């Protein structure tokens, strides 16, 4: 397990809709900081099938830890690896869906904007984004289940009290959005660097 901020993150999470079983990378925690007030939003965890991901990722065989998060290449892969993703958000700030929604769909679209990926169909996938988490609220505790289940393809489910959802509650299909979305948590300017870094313990472990 991984323990942040005393959120267990688990060795392995079955995404919701699904059989398969996925494998803990690694977690860490959002924090924000504005005139030195630091506040820690959410806890998040990275999981993905051990050796189907090490399967695309045999460059950086052999490489530690400390290499591998300095190597903006190696978090490239990761991203754009086209395998079984799962991104598990453990709310810490208590947050309306409109608060919490609002500020991944602005992430996104400035990412895709900076790339000029931008156009109608981003668009509209980030309106159903919108749409969803509208009518969701989190409170401590909550979570947000993050499904790659194609890599163009994102399932989105939540609970308020920490119970695992039996099936996808939201599908979004779009392949920019869905890699920008990776990239607000394993791209550069990620939202949280200690996730990163316990990403690349993880895989860099598993590299053996
Ligand atoms: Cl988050």
């Amino acid at each position: 397990k991984v323990t942040v901020d005393g959120i267990e993150f688990p060795p392995t999470i079955t995404p919701p809709g699904s059989s398969k079983s996925l494998t803990l990378l690694g977690a860490g925690v959002r924090g924000i900081e504005i005139e030195a007030i630091q506040i820690k939003v959410t806890a998040i965890g990275v999981y993905a099938e051990p050796e189907v991901i090490a399967s695309h990722l045999q460059k950086w065989k052999g490489k530690s830890a400390s290499e591998l998060v300095e190597d903006d290449g190696f978090f490239k892969d990761l991203v754009q690896a086209p395998v079984e993703k799962l991104v598990k958000i453990t709310m810490i700030k208590p947050l309306t869906g409109s608060q919490y929604g609002g500020a991944v769909e602005e992430n996104i679209r400035d990412r895709l904007k900076a790339l000029d990926k931008y156009s109608e169909a981003e668009e509209e996938a980030l309106e159903e984004f919108r749409e969803f988490f509208k009518t969701k609220s989190f409170p401590k505790g909550s979570v947000i289940f993050f499904h790659w289940s194609s890599p163009s393809t994102l399932q989105i489910s939540v609970s308020t009290d920490g119970s695992l959802p039996e099936e996808a509650e939201a599908t979004i299909e779009n392949a920019n959005v869905a890699a920008a979305l990776l990239d607000v948590f394993l791209g550069k300017n990620s939202v949280s660097p200690s996730t990163k870094a316990s990403v690349a313990e993880g895989i860099s472990a598993l590299l053996m």
